[PDB]
């Protein structure tokens, strides 16, 4: 639905992309990471890209698959990510709210059970992250009956075949690695996230003709240096956020 | 898209990130000529005779099946090169690999049979291996790091975080995203994505053939029952796989018991786990309730893996095949027998096939039972666990 | 005696007395075995369907590359328990089981022909005691479990030096005593008759098998056959079909240690000396007063001041024709076969293969069909070419 | 030639059986093995039988292997024994002298010449340790050409073929170790073999006495004498003495 388009409206008439965060839900305990949160949208995050802390993330690099163990080892389940997911959406109610999943937290107990969630707590979208265009058709119907924009990453060895398939399935935006001809197959708007790690990436990527930037690892990278000391932690993710959605200006 | 069918009943798929699929559709491609090709056929058969050692031979157990009606054939993939079945499935990927222009060959080993059955195949083959092993089986396993570099494979040891067989396998795996072009990814295992299950079958399916033959030649009648161990499946469904149409012929897969199914550290998802999608695959697996993948455990290495083989879970829905377990106490005590009354010492894989088909014959001694067990491999490099637990328990 | 003991001069049954009626009862026992046709095919099933034979006849691919050489290699490695001893240890057990005994000897250093002789006592019913020297009992813990494992009894002996030759003086003791119960596996084919003609029976299906297999592969037979020879019994089992076949080469490879001019080889065959020991007449490395002299070589197997009758025989008549590898030739064999042929060879063998490769990268225009003898395993070797590299 | 008969002869004229101690030469020294065998002879031993210390012996127990060891290692070689049997000959021309050697030793350059080296020195029998009846001819023909008596094995599981075998080729005294054990010593007599001589485990005086009693000729203790040699090599003196009172023990418990 609306969240993601009422966001590149306004984005595209202030002549300025977008930046999302991504961050482990949970990580590094249930408390901080909703701070976290918080500081994220306060220093100009559009959008969020939350992920579920899960046993085995295959698709993940080093910095990623060690957040996602911090949350794992804690004791952070899918049902208390859900309970902070509520907490978010009740207090930033306008900011669209992107999942990363892997597939098994979605199959379950229902593809369909699990996007009925997401709807009735106030999610947006969902990319899983194991699940190519080829598997999907379940998913993709399981998110349409909910409202759901589901999320396909589009690599850098992708064919006209899938260039179709992922602007006809993907809505909301879609998530691309490093030019291109997505938005002549009509495609949600692309999110470039291969490497967003400098300001000068983000705007290397606006420039290209990107919707706007995902930073993972950076952001992460930066709650890893300072899990001592939360506070200093803040501080720096507003330095950064602030300083990256700027250079998208 | 997909020459061939990805899953078999429910079970299989392609689970993988988008930025793989590429690799997988291309191996497929390449498989599905290669298989049609003759000179491949004859190239690989002619490897898997000459260089590995086939046919293997069918034993007969003379002494441990005194006073039964049972008759014990022990089909021998400990006498293959390299000492255990996985040489098949590894000299068929590094052909299909020089086949496609490939000059490279990615693997990752966790107790290290594996990263040595690859080096090996590199080395005949001319392709230049690159082994992922976890930073702590490198300190554990300095003999078969040993023997992976002699062979002139480059083994990298990973460290992020920990550092066992499922980390490397994110390297390894993240390594072929970059690099499909030019390198193989050689699995290990009936398992994952679509079409590693069918490729791998097909690479091991000699074992079933060569045992309806041989058994047929010294009894004039096919087996009652085969029975092989089912960790990743790989050993089982090549024991299997001719004998799917012979109705009358029973397939017996043994899971690792562990301690007990009960004390719920055991490695049988297929019996006692559920079905989630993993590895690149819909397979039955050990999950928790909120679907993490549980921890599997068994005294054999070689079991320890939380699911198995789409193909496997097909068979056994469709009533096909029977999947039973085996505790690692059972096990301890085939392999002692085994080593005492037939002079073989088995690995603890087969072990567990092995404790099974004891089972069948004492608890019915006077059943006329002809048995095969797959001995998938040798057992020397588990005479330290196996040492370990009688000297704990004197 | 029934068979001939002698091969010209070379041979012999020189031990005590107490000694010669286990030896003739052995022959005796021996000379009726081979003519009975069920004792031929009761072996032959037990080597084809336990130990896996016939072993592969393996094409080199890489090694003999812009070179004219062919290149076999006869696959004893994949015989059950890894090496060629396994052919001659299941046959002398049928041999003792036909002869009523219940108990089987052995001698041991490294372990492997303990491990063998175990496997064929645990397989055919045979109670098996193996001496090995105390010292050798614990640079050697995994072996000794294996033959527990496979548990004959390891019986360490402490007499002097804790090594394989103080190990034959207690086994041989106590074969003296027991020989009505129990069989002593000789673990090759040297000493008193009639040990050497046993030992080459029970082997000489490794030729028979390769000539068989190579005129299938190549329509002819080969050029020149290569076995190392530290005991003889994987040589002589390799060239005994061939002997009747001039054209073909039978080249036998002692150990040349550190050089035959350091005097620390094991080459007695060339550079030793007629002397009676171990029962038999043959050369040997000996000191001028003839004095037994220490042979040396990095693969244990070659570490054998003597050599096999038959040998000595076949090179007095030249239908063999012996030369030595050096330790540092066969490390860099055993390093060539890993690398391009995904094969670990025992560092005995690598001597063989290593001549190979001298054959053929000295005459690489020269067509040459040979065939190694790859007598066994060489997993038993990591550690010691681990050492030797640093 | 002379030594074994007139001693066999004297012996059983003052009815008694004879007593042969076995050393090893140059055990644990060459000065204190001459000293050793003086003490021997001194104390009552009517013949003695030497070893020559050989690198590899088989033929022989832990006892004698580690005398064996211990001249080997100090370097004691052939040559050097023949020296010391020269000058133990010079000294006592009188007792039978018996060297116990291995094959090799007396084949290595020659078996005529290790004969005529016996026979040039004043040795009077020779035993090779490792060669069976079966295979002795070179080694009888190169004895009796330098009259030296060659000494054979008979074993417990001795057939009568080989007790006539032995009876013809031995000469000196039968070295003796499955029906009476007199059965086999009637049976040596029978055939007119050279007297028998006791070697089996004559350890303690009761057992010469029992060996005479039984019909030998005598007998031989290997590791008995030996073992006080390994067991006073810190007390050269005390060895001595001890062998003194051993030899003489042994000695008076063959004086039937
Ligand atoms: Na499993
Ligand atoms: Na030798």
């Amino acid at each position: 639905m609306e969240r993601y388009e009422n966001l590149f409206a306004q984005l595209n008439d202030r002549r300025e992309g977008a930046f999302v965060p991504f961050v482990t839900l949970g990580d590094p305990g249930i408390e901080q990471s909703l701070k976290i949160i918080d500081t994220l949208i306060d220093a100009g995050a559009d959008a969020l890209e939350l992920g579920v802390p899960f046993s085995d993330p295959l698709a993940d690099g080093p910095t990623i698959q060690n957040a996602n163990l911090r949350a794992f080892a804690a004791g952070v389940t899918p049902a208390q990510c859900f309970e902070m997911l509520a907490l978010i959406r009740e207090k930033h109610p306008t900011i669209p709210i992107g999942l990363l999943m892997y597939a098994n937290l979605v199959f379950n107990n229902g593809i369909d059970a699990f996007y009925a969630r997401c709807e009735q707590v106030g999610v947006d979208s969902v990319l899983v992250a194991d699940v190519p265009v080829e598997e999907s058709a379940p998913f993709r119907q399981a998110a349409l009956r909910h409202n759901i924009a589901p999320i396909f990453i589009c690599p850098p060895n992708a064919d006209d075949d899938l260039l179709r398939q992922v602007a006809s399935y993907g809505r909301g935006y879609t998530y691309l690695l490093s030019i291109e001809k997505l938005k002549e197959y009509h495609a949600a708007p692309a999110l470039q996230g291969f490497g967003i790690s400098s300001p000068e990436q983000v705007s290397a990527a606006v420039r290209a003709g990107a919707a706007g930037a995902i930073s993972g690892s950076a952001i992460v990278k930066i709650i890893e240096k300072n899990l001592a000391s939360p506070k200093q932690m803040l501080a720096e993710l507003r330095s950064f956020v602030s300083a990256m959605k700027a250079a998208s200006r």
